[PDB]
């Protein structure tokens, strides 16, 4: 039961649901993992981890994944969120120390994750462990553009505690590039190579159709988010949101700033369908009667499909996971999940 504000009939009927035959024990690793790291005290793990859904939203993602593959992906991701909440926690506890040490750590943990694995933050030694694992799928190559991503993912959320604290709403053009980098657009694209067990050619995954394809399963999800998302982050005085950036620099009213996001969403799903078609076309001419050319097209219609099933998990992961549950909170400002 979507709220008729939120939900998508073409997603309902065009893009089914699919889940990694992994999953079942992919949620009790993960949990075990955040138990074993602390990177949750362990009552508030033991009473929302299942709840959040966060290895259930990337079993719906990396399809055919190897099982190591995706355990590591899931764990960085669980950590990724926790990330998400300790940078939102130092905002508005104005830790501006904290948190530039933090961003800090993290920069060096990134390029050198196995010095770092047993970090007196355990947040850092989490990041570590994750990265160093995932640094063991792929040739160094495709490790060093992890790196230059995350990189520039640490410093947009940089530029987000910069944000919050002066009290700046980006404006809709420079959000909608930022929020590029803090939804981790690239990142989450590198990593359908180690989950199809290929690093692809640049002239494959720069492909005009690859990279458009890619591109928009991602502005899908991060608008997505921001749509299911805004509640709490209104409730929380968070600033970056496709919908804030609009009420606040163009007059919009709440329900017409909705309304925008929406139709924005909604056409990310239909030029990706067309891209996808494009995408799957390069494919087959890949398919040339090689063994290399039988690797590279797998490769493709492997990552394309992952790109199209980003659609489906992220659209039901809102409306499962615990994380958007303003209205059962006891307090709407303080989600019951994060660390005060
Ligand atoms: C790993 C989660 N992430 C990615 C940068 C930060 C919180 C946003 C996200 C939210 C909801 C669904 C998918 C991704
Ligand atoms: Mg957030
Ligand atoms: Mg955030
Ligand atoms: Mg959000």
């Amino acid at each position: 039961a979507v709220p008729p504000s939120l939900r998508l009939p073409v997603i309902e009927a065009a893009f089914p649901r699919q889940l990694h035959p992994y999953w079942p024990k992919l949620q009790e690793t993960t949990r075990t993992w955040l138990l074993e790291k602390r990177l949750m005290p362990a009552d508030k793990v033991e009473e929302y981890a299942d709840g959040l859904c966060y290895t259930d939203l990337m079993a719906g993602y990396y399809l055919g994944a190897p099982d190591e593959v995706l355990q590591a992906i899931a764990d960085y991701s669980a950590w990724f969120f926790v990330w998400d909440d300790r940078h939102d926690r130092d905002i508005v506890h104005g830790r501006a120390g904290a948190w530039r040490r933090l961003r800090g750590l993290l920069h060096t943990a990134l390029d050198s994750p196995g010095d770092h694995l047993h970090h007196e933050d355990t947040l850092v030694a989490g990041f570590a462990d994750s990265v160093r694992r995932l640094y063991a799928f792929l040739p160094a190559t495709w490790n060093a553009r992890f790196a230059r991503h995350f990189h520039t993912v640490i410093e947009a959320y940089d530029r987000e505690f910069h944000n919050r604290t002066r009290g700046i709403v980006p404006g809709v053009e420079e959000y909608l590039e930022l929020r590029r980098l803090t939804f981790a657009h690239w990142i989450y694209t590198d990593l359908l190579e180690p989950s199809s067990g290929c690093e692809l050619p640049d002239a494959v995954r720069k492909h005009p159709a690859y990279r458009r394809a890619a591109l928009l399963s991602q502005e899908f999800a991060a608008w997505y988010n921001d749509l299911c998302s805004l509640p709490k982050e209104i409730a929380g005085d968070e600033v970056h949101n496709l919908g804030i950036s609009l009420i606040t620099h163009h007059s919009l009213t709440l329900e017409e700033a909705i309304g925008e996001v929406r139709r924005r969403v909604e056409e990310c799903i239909t030029e990706f369908l067309a891209v996808e078609r494009d995408a799957l076309r390069f494919a087959d001419e890949l398919a040339d009667g090689t063994v290399r050319g039988k690797e590279l097209s797998g490769a493709v219609r492997a990552n394309v499909g992952n790109m199209r099933n980003w659609f489906s998990s992220v659209y039901w992961f809102h409306h499962e996971s615990g994380r958007y549950m303003v209205d059962s909170w006891d307090d709407r400002s303080t989600p019951p999940y994060v660390n005060n």
